[PDB]
């Protein structure tokens, strides 16, 4: 069964909660040694200790993925703690709806947070992955990278930048033995509202349920595992079929 | 015929040469008063003077599109000279192949030059386009926005951001009366199959004129590739 992460060392950012937490928890149970990072070191430490209590190996650290010193701290700590890096999951990000006339600083921040951070972290992890014999990068993008709506100027174009970054740099890092893929999560219910709101949403979901975080982490495990050794440069949309418009 | 630009006042950036020069001249002969800008003020002026000499209405200015003072001045200049803004052609841009391990400034700069500049120029022009009753924004993107290859981390993803910017801000400025479209040029005979000749800047200018004319009053959020069919 190739859906394992035996002997892997995986960095998973923004993983105090939600999708990143599920990813780190699933990656440890699949055999990876997980370096959990978050804006708050407390949240990343809770997850890492849940992993250790459950029988895996993990450390949590504070990391602001937009500050270059923190990024190098995470790389050094992972290598100090586990001797190598072979898997990088860029789950950290943010943004959302903003009017067309937003401040430039708002627009530019969607890119510092959603794009430049993961790109530099891929730059930083890549040489260690290659020295390690190979590895896998995963970008948690978003469906706004593909969809077209009002109030999406910064959030949507930054996520499209991420999707296409994914496609293109799989060419550059392939010969280092690295694959690069992305997941575009859909409507995931995070640990929300009334049973009448959900029932009406679920009239427009083909599978008639929202997602869970474990749905995305299952797809993350898939794409970073040897079971996806021939998959690189793909954006994989995990959204239960979409939404009837 | 709706394939004209009478009643239009068109800002055209990076237009001292190549595709942008072709767009500026073509917009003028189709009847638009053109505000030509370029990084080099003299190149902008040369184009404007030739337009006027050929019977059009235009002026030329220096504009480094990444400079908020320069952007503001270009808006001010279209209003002072021609009284209105209806068309914005974001052709200024740059970049190209770069190693994956490029300095972070090269990666970031391709976004300030290719993306943040136009978006800000779009914010500036939009109130005047609404006030004038409507208008058209046209972004000159690149085939690298949808293609994939080595050495394209910065250039390709910034052009992808331009593409999807175009698709989404069509929603925001539609209610203002503004349409937004992009062109990806391809296989063009930069002075730098279906014919017995390569692409020409004029081919791109003809597409740009269509996408900015009343003949495209019902086209918004599209990315039109103009490359002779070569794609993927």
């Amino acid at each position: 069964s190739p859906f394992h992460l035996n002997d892997a060392v995986a960095i998973v950012t923004g993983a105090a909660a939600g999708i990143g937490r599920a990813i780190a928890g699933t990656f440890a149970k699949a055999g990876a040694s997980v370096v959990v990072t978050d804006l708050k070191s407390e949240g990343a430490e809770a997850v890492a200790a849940a992993i250790r209590q459950a029988g895996g190996k993990a450390i949590g650290l504070e990391c602001n993925v937009t500050d270059e010193q923190h990024r190098e701290a995470v790389i050094k700590a992972a290598l100090d703690q586990f001797g190598k890096i072979t898997v990088l999951v860029n789950n950290a990000g943010g943004g959302g709806p903003k009017p067309f006339d937003m401040p430039m600083s708002d627009f530019e921040w969607a890119f510092k947070l959603n794009l430049f951070s993961l790109f530099r972290l891929s730059q930083l992890a890549a040489p260690h992955m290659q020295k390690a014999g190979g590895g896998a990068i995963l970008n948690i993008s978003s469906m706004a990278g593909e969809n077209t709506n009002v109030r999406m100027a910064s959030y949507g174009s930054s996520k499209a930048a991420v999707n296409h970054l994914t496609r293109n740099i799989a060419f550059d890092v392939g010969p280092m033995g690295i694959r690069v893929n992305a997941i575009a999560p859909g409507a995931i219910k995070t640990d929300v509202l009334t049973p009448e709101i959900e029932r009406a949403i679920l009239k427009h979901k083909p599978l008639g349920r929202l997602g869970e975080a474990q749905d995305i982490a299952n797809a993350a495990l898939f794409l970073c595992s040897p079971a996806a050794a021939w998959i690189s440069g793909q954006v994989l949309t995990v959204s239960g079929g979409g939404v009837q418009e």
